[PDB]
């Protein structure tokens, strides 16, 4: 509360370090499905049911300008790619699969580096 602070934790590396785990999401063999904005004209359905979109590059440029304000938003994001691809999926099948490895994924690094 005013004048009443739990100890400052350091987050002047966060940026940083996001970043780096974009890079290791980007380069994930498994991330295809996710790098581009799904096109909203050639597939049918997908801007009425989805009412977020949301995708690796998109990010990336989010972060690169500026546009997160701490590293909670930028996991909420990430997470919301894989929400929509659940959404709008079948578990059983490759993009599916993919959206599930990939979450797997980021979770790990997610805990492994904050
Ligand atoms: O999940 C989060 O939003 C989050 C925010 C700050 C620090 C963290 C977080 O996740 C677990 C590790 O440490
Ligand atoms: O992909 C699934 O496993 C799934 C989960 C919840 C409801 C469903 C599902 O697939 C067919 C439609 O209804």
């Amino acid at each position: 509360s005013m004048s009443v602070k739990k100890p400052k934790r350091d987050d002047s590396k966060d940026l940083a370090l996001c970043s780096m785990i974009l890079t290791e999401m980007e380069t994930h063999e498994d991330a295809w499905p996710f790098l581009l904005p799904v096109n909203l004209k050639l597939v049918p359905g997908y801007k009425k049911v989805i009412k977020k979109p949301m995708d690796f590059s998109t990010i990336r440029e989010k972060l690169s300008s500026g546009q997160y304000p701490n590293l909670e938003t930028f996991a909420l994001d990430v997470r919301l790619v894989f929400d929509n691809c659940e959404t709008f999926n079948e578990d059983d099948s490759d993009i599916g699969r993919a959206g599930h490895n990939m979450r797997k994924y980021f979770e790990k690094k997610w805990t492994d580096t904050f």
